């Protein structure tokens, strides 16, 4: 059955724009597309998505999330697209994307991210487009070096489709490109 606060169309569950603070309980396990955008979600509980083994698209755009619980996406082995822009994310858990081998699209723009955990994208061997602009990347901290190395390596897939490319991943304050950060200019002690 469709959750009372959402609208359902086939295997798509549209819970967007309903002033929700919580993900509904009892989303059908056959769901392939889950829209949660434009709500009031500030915190996801551990395991909130574990049932959604058939999910291919997850939309969390325009909420107020600041962190994620460890393992939150681990059961989403069929995910192809993750739309997580326009939240307030300040960090990502280690390993958070490790199970998303089919992911082609990852949207992280317009958050509060300072760095990406080392190796976070290691298993994303289908990824064709990632968005990272409009985050206050902390280029004084040595934690930035993985992101720098990864965007330099994979420059063609960063911020495509008119979003400024690899150069639009910018250091907070100085506004210089993250891709130009040198190891010697960073410090492990200048890390919040």
């Amino acid at each position: 059955a469709c959750p009372s606060q959402c609208s359902c169309s086939g295997t798509t569950v549209d819970c967007s724009g309903k002033s929700l603070a919580s993900v509904p309980t009892g989303i059908p396990t056959t769901t392939q597309v889950l829209g949660l955008s434009s709500n009031q979600i500030t915190k996801l509980e551990p395991g909130v998505f574990d049932s959604l083994v058939n999910l291919q698209i997850l939309v969390l755009y325009q909420n107020q999330l600041t962190t994620l619980p460890a393992g939150v996406f681990d059961r989403l082995i069929n995910l192809k697209e993750l739309y997580f822009s326009n939240n307030q994310l300040t960090s990502l858990p280690a390993g958070v994307f490790d199970k998303l081998t089919q992911l082609t699209r990852l949207e992280l723009q317009t958050n509060q991210l300072k760095s990406i955990p080392r190796g976070a994208f290691d298993n994303l061997k289908s990824l064709t487009n990632i968005y990272l602009f409009n985050n206050p990347w902390d280029c004084e901290c040595s934690d930035i070096l993985y992101l720098k190395n990864w965007i330099v390596q994979h420059a063609s897939i960063v911020n495509p489709d008119g979003h400024g490319g690899v150069d639009n991943v910018k250091c907070s304050g100085t506004n210089t490109p993250v891709r130009a950060v040198t190891e010697a200019s960073t410090s492990p002690s200048k890390c919040p």
